[PDB]
C-alpha cells in the first residue's frame, strides 16, 4: 500500500460517515486500517428484515486499484452467497473500478440481498428455488435470518 491506499483507506472512512447509511456500518477493525468490518441491516421489505449481518472486510495492498476483499461471517439463505460467507458480486471483480467505495459495496449487497442474481449460482439449489419459485425462498431465509442473524 505504501502510503497511498492507506490514505486511501482514511478517505474512504471520513468521507464514509460524513453521510452515514443509518442502515449499514464499515470500520477498522482494532489498529488495522486495512482489516475492517461491517454490518449490514436486513432491508425492512426483504427476507432477511429484523437481521444483522457481520462482514470481514481485507484492504489489498494495491488498492483502490482493485476490490475489497469481504466475506459474510453471518449465515444467509443466499444463492450468490455460500457456506463459508463468500460474496459473488459483479462489482467485486469483474465490474469493479477504482471509483466504487467501500460504501457503494454496501448498497450493492444490500440491493443484492433484496434481488438476488439466479443464473449467478454458488449455490445451485437456492438459486434453483429462487427461480422456480421465491415463495419458498423468502421463508428459508426468514428462518436462517432469525436463527442465524438475531
Amino acid at each position: 500500500r505504501g502510503s497511498m491506499a492507506l490514505k486511501r483507506i482514511q478517505k474512504e472512512l471520513s468521507d464514509l460517515q460524513r453521510d452515514p447509511p443509518a442502515h449499514c456500518s464499515a470500520g477498522p477493525v482494532g489498529d488495522d486500517l486495512f482489516h475492517w468490518q461491517a454490518t449490514i441491516m436486513g432491508p425492512p421489505d426483504s427476507a432477511y428484515q429484523g437481521g444483522v449481518f457481520f462482514l470481514t472486510v481485507h484492504f489489498p495492498t494495491d488498492y483502490p486499484f482493485k476490490p475489497p476483499k469481504i466475506a459474510f461471517t453471518t449465515k444467509i439463505y443466499h444463492p450468490n452467497i455460500n457456506s463459508n460467507g463468500s460474496i459473488c458480486l459483479d462489482i467485486l471483480r469483474s465490474q469493479w473500478s477504482p471509483a466504487l467505495t467501500v460504501s457503494k459495496v454496501l448498497l450493492s449487497i444490500c440491493s443484492l440481498l433484496c434481488d438476488p442474481n439466479p443464473d449467478d449460482p454458488l449455490v445451485p439449489d437456492i438459486a434453483q428455488i429462487y427461480k422456480s419459485d421465491k415463495e419458498k425462498y423468502n421463508r428459508h431465509a426468514r428462518e436462517w435470518t432469525q436463527k442465524y442473524a438475531m
